[PDB]
Order: structure tokens, then sequence, then C-alpha cells
């Protein structure tokens, strides 16, 4: 099964998922100088006031905080998007060291981690149908750098001991994802893919310019999770990031100058 180890990591994924060598794969390096400012890009609309988190799950490749997406409770609109996209889950990718961990890079710079808030286009009715469409998902990507703590992340950090191993889930209600957002919603955007198998080319990527800062203790607790299931040999869940993929025939647009 695919993973991030020596024999099943990202360079192996194309054998099971040939779209890995596709024309709109993610993540990518964001060359800030080559990104073009687009004045027709609208500001992003993040409407998270009514979000209903339900639980948190270790799926063996990251942990997902899952939301009730059966109504327009937490939605993303505006920006490059047409229509309304509902938040279904968020998760992170992170490194074994503070110097790596993000999937997107900015002028080749790697951040300590990257948060992905995953949304699906309501015109397709549910997530499973949306991922089959070229405009099915909008993923809001937010970089994490190590510095001061992010208070809004602590409730996530504190529950991770209850989902250490693959397959464990925990009730995780009343979590407000607004506590994970930076001050500015300036963004880059490009058409891309899921960054884990099945690598489907269904994502409008919206990557925020401004990182959030989290503490060293906060990211250290991510690194205590396990890829393995309980009662299997312990392999720390670290470096669960795919490296940058060829931009090919794509242009990254910026909402700011
Ligand atoms: N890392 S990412 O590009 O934000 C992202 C977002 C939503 C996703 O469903 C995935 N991929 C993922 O979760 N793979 C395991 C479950 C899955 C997801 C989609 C279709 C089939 N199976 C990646
Ligand atoms: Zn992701």
């Amino acid at each position: 099964h695919w993973g991030y180890g020596k024999h099943n990591g990202p360079e192996h994924w194309h054998k099971d998922f040939p779209i890995a060598k596709g024309e709109r794969q993610s993540p990518v390096d964001i060359d800030t100088h080559t990104a073009k400012y687009d004045p027709s890009l609208k500001p992003l609309s993040v409407s998270y006031d009514q979000a209903t988190s339900l639980r948190i799950l270790n799926n063996g490749h990251a942990f997902n905080v899952e939301f009730d997406d059966s109504q327009d409770k937490a939605v993303l609109k505006g920006g490059p998007l047409d229509g309304t996209y509902r938040l279904i889950q968020f998760h992170f990718h992170w490194g074994s060291l503070d110097g790596q961990g993000s999937e997107h890079t900015v002028d080749k710079k790697k951040y300590a981690a990257e948060l992905h808030l995953v949304h699906w286009n309501t015109k397709y009715g549910d997530f499973g149908k949306a991922v089959q469409q070229p405009d099915g998902l909008a993923v809001l990507g937010i970089f994490l750098k190590v510095g001061s703590a992010k208070p809004g992340l602590q409730k996530v950090v504190d529950v991770l001991d209850s989902i250490k191993t693959k397959g464990k889930s925990a009730d995780f209600t009343n979590f407000d994802p607004r506590g994970l957002l930076p001050e500015s919603l300036d963004y880059w955007t490009y058409p891309g893919s899921l960054t884990t198998p099945p690598l489907l080319e269904c994502v409008t990527w919206i990557v925020l310019k401004e990182p959030i800062s989290v503490s060293s203790e906060q990211v250290l607790k991510f690194r205590k999770l396990n890829f393995n299931g309980e009662g299997e040999p312990e392999e720390l869940m670290v470096d669960n990031w795919r490296p940058a993929q060829p931009l090919k025939n794509r242009q990254i647009k910026a909402s700011f100058k």
C-alpha cells in the first residue's frame, strides 16, 4: 500500500496511480516572481461561523478533523471559485524537522507544515461525486512556520494522544477552524490535484501567502503520531508530504501584488 517510506513513497505512487505523472499534479513550487497578479480575482469568502466539527481520525497518512457537510455550515466562496464549496475535513502535512514538511513551496522555501482545508463544490451533491470533476474541490492551503504558539491549534494538539495509531478516531466537536487562519487572505491559485492517492485532478488550489506560526511544542506533538496501527511496529508519522511536481502548462495567479 502507498505511503511515505522508502519503498512506497511518492516516487512509487505512479505504479498504482498513473495520474501521478499527469498534467495538473500538486503540490508545486510557487515562484512568486512568475505568479501573475490577476485583478479580476475576488477576495476569498470564508464563512466558518456555523462549522460543526464531528470527530478526528488517524487514517494512516495524516489526521483528519471532519465536519458535518450535509448543509452549508462552513463554506468557501469567492476568490477564483464559482459557486459554493463546503468544508468536509482539514488535515496537515509535516516534517521530521522544522526545515521541511510543507507540500507547496514558495520560491523553493519549505515550511514546517501545511494545513489543507478541504471543500467540495455543492453543485455535485457530495464529496465522492465532486472528486470526479475538474472543478470538484477547493483546498485552502495554509503554511505553518515554527515560532509563537497558535492558541486555536491547541485543542487539536491535545487530542492527538487519543488517536496515536492508524484507524483510531475521537469525538471532536465544537472545534472552530477560524482559529487556524492568518490575518490576511491574500492567496495564490492554480488548478491541481489531490496530493495523496488517488491523486485526482479535481482541485482548485488556493494557497495563502501568510503563514501561521505554531510553537515547536505544537509541531513536536504531530511527530508523535504513528503511521502504523496499534500493535504493529511503531513508525512515526513524519514527512507525510509529497514534493513539488512539474508545473507543466499552468499559470499560478496571485490575488495581490
Ligand atoms: N492533501 S489534499 O490534496 O488536500 C487531499 C484532499 C482530499 C483528499 O480526499 C485527499 N486524498 C485522500 O484523502 N485519499 C485517501 C481517501 C480518498 C480521497 C479521495 C478519493 C478516494 N479516497 C487529498
Ligand atoms: Zn493534504
